[PDB]
């Protein structure tokens, strides 16, 4: 019915999905890995966005987070990474986003995340906020506890994909 | 290719907050039950039958959506149905920490059933069922938080 309308998204049944999961990947772990993956099989695309100049100085560039997180998850088709240096609504609506991935670990974070939800909301009334809980194998890791853990000897080859275990002792010496 | 998501609740009665999710859900899944629990343990003002059928009103208009009662594992229903997704309104960080161990049971119980969580929009943020009907038992204005079909409904139940 294209020459009277070209449609809404609301009322009208199921979209074409297409999904950003922002962060800073510094580096992406397998908690990280388990979100996008539940995210991927649920929504038509899913884009990890990485942000390229984050206000606290990341152990890899973004360059090297690009690469690394690409590596890690080329066995989902519908996944793609790309590094974003803009507020994560304006980074969607120029990549034609309409959902917006937050993983949920944390209630201290719950208030934060419904404000930027909101936000968000004002920024870009189309773009939807999808909230993930994390596994309960990943509950507990981040990428900055890995790292402090890493630095002083301790195991975490059970939190990372290979390819980033590896680049990570580097940084380590 | 399909997603079905089912959304659970006690929907007594369903209010413009519940509407809202629907809504949403909807847009983004292939279908959506609302799922209504039969017998919560706090017993509801209006029966299954009334919340069953105030509802189906209020959501006639969305084409992609199904109002039903359950009265089982929520596991089981959404294997009966086959349903792959669970959608989830989270307005409150008291409830977020009670839905997350929900979330790893249904993990346990169904692991090919993803639990997804969506957040109240701004307007519906403080609404809540229990507190329509607090106000509403003394006489509150609550009009701009429920469809017309479930207003008339509660001033019924009142009177």
């Amino acid at each position: 019915m294209a020459s009277m309308t070209g449609g809404q998204q609301m009322g009208r049944g199921s979209m074409s999905t297409k999904a950003i999961y922002p962060g800073t990947f510094d580096p992406i772990t397998n908690g990280h890995i388990d979100i996008i993956t539940r995210a991927a099989s649920m929504f038509d695309r899913v884009i990890l966005a990485i942000a390229a100049s984050p206000s606290k100085k990341p152990m890899f560039d973004l360059e090297e987070r690009v690469a690394l997180a690409t590596t890690a998850l080329q066995h989902l088709p519908n996944v793609e990474v790309m590094g974003f240096s803009d507020l994560m609504a304006n980074f969607a609506r120029a990549q034609q986003a309409n959902i917006l991935i937050r993983g949920l670990r944390a209630v201290a974070d719950f208030e934060y995340e419904m404000q930027l939800a909101h936000m968000n909301r004002h920024l870009m009334p189309e773009l939807e906020s999808v909230f993930l809980m994390p596994s309960k194998e990943w509950s507990f890791i981040s990428s900055s506890l890995v790292k402090e853990v890493a630095r002083h000897a301790g195991d975490v080859t059970h939190f990372l994909p290979a390819n980033v275990h590896q680049a990570l002792m580097e940084k380590l010496k």
